[PDB]
DNA sequence: CCGACCGCGCATCAGC
DNA sequence: GCTGATGCGC
DNA sequence: GTCGG
């Protein structure tokens, strides 16, 4: 939190690029930037200092200098008071409104949530569901509600076919104390890369125990919707839940992948070169000395995959970067 | 100077 | 009605 | 906006 005033400044700037300017790369520059700065362990004293870091450059080093000397960014203040632009930026928080719809809406004077409630005839399904839950969807998820949720997802999934195999990945599988959503990955033997309605029946069971309350999108391998835990007391906030059906020969590659960590899984691609392997969500192999990657291996355990790329076991629970 | 910067499932929209 | 494109979430 | 060829 040493340079929190700085990283907030860049995260603000990042959001406006994505949401108003629609400059996705500029958005990511500021993110990268606000990330490395959020790990620098000294109170940054100048833009020059900062520019020593990777992904801070000139325009940002001068935005820090102005920040450190005056406490503000004139472009930031001006944009915060700009009605059009602030309202665009805001609406995008509603799930299913990205930069495009938020722009369209603010053109026709729909600039607040209250306005979104006045005009359902204009929101697609996903966006209504987003509107309805806008508050809950910004809450985080205690680890203990996740285990309460995990115990439900595993119970029903098994109660529909004991030969299912399902894991809850994300920051929750890394031991963390809170989660944003819940990401479940699902497999069944009767379906490999060369291969029924395996995902639908799992969704239908969790609607039948009334665990899943809405659907944002559903297909034959991905489901994105809404769940909630039961209850005398106050009802729990409705949560985001995603279910992905993966093949068996690729499950543990995607489990590994979606478990992470983010900061970690990519460290194995600067290390998928000294052992020289192609590690993506599905497949894996060695590469050619001058080119093409081979024909993917077998996988059956998780860390069969760090065997193949010279590392020992690594349980998710005990490491980040 | 000058292009790269992640790419994949699903819902929904142009454009036939 | 079909298909390729674009928006969205992540 | 920053990096790297
Ligand atoms: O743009 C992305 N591209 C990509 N190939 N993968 C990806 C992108 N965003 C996220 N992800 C991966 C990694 C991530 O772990 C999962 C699911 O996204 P989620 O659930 O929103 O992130 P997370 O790690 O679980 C979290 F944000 F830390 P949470 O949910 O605990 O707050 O897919
Ligand atoms: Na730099
Ligand atoms: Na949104």
């Amino acid at each position: 939190t040493l340079n929190g005033g700085i990283t907030d400044m860049l995260t603000e700037l990042a959001n406006f690029e994505k949401n108003v300017s629609q400059a996705i790369h500029k958005y990511n520059a500021y993110r990268k930037a606000a990330s490395v700065i959020a790990k620098y362990p000294h109170k940054i004293k100048s833009g020059a200092e900062a520019k020593k870091l990777p992904g801070v450059g000139t325009k940002i080093a001068e935005k820090i200098d102005e920040f450190l000397a005056t406490g503000k960014l004139r472009k930031l203040e001006k944009i915060r008071q700009d009605d059009t632009s602030s309202s665009i930026n805001f609406l995008t928080r509603v799930s299913g409104i990205g930069p495009s719809a938020a722009r369209k809406f603010v053109d026709e004077g729909i600039k607040t949530l209250e306005d979104l409630r006045k005009n359902e005839d204009k929101l697609n399904h996903h966006q209504r569901i987003g509107l309805k839950y806008f508050g809950d969807f910004e809450k985080r998820i205690p680890r203990e509600e996740m285990l309460q949720m995990q115990d439900i997802v595993l119970n029903e999934v098994k109660k529909v076919d004991s030969e299912y195999i399902a894991t809850v990945c994300g920051s929750f599988r890394r031991g963390a104390e809170s989660s944003g959503d819940m990401d479940v990955l699902l497999t069944h033997p009767s379906f490999t890369s060369e291969s029924p309605k395996l995902l639908h029946q799992v969704v239908e069971q969790l609607q039948k125990v009334h665990f899943i309350t809405d659907t944002l999108s559903k297909g034959e391998t991905k489901f994105m919707g809404v769940c909630q835990l039961p209850s005398d007391e106050k009802e729990y906030p409705h949560r985001r839940i995603d279910i992905r059906l993966i093949p068996k020969d690729q499950y543990y590659c995607g489990v590994l992948y979606f478990t992470g960590s983010d900061i970690f899984n990519k460290n194995m691609r600067a290390h998928a070169l000294e052992m020289g392997f192609t590690i993506n969500e599905y497949t894996i192999r060695p590469l050619g000395v001058t080119g093409v990657a081979g024909e993917p291996l077998p996988v059956d355990s998780e860390k069969d995959i760090f065997d193949y790329i010279q590392w020992k076991y690594r349980e998710p629970k005990d490491r980040s970067e």
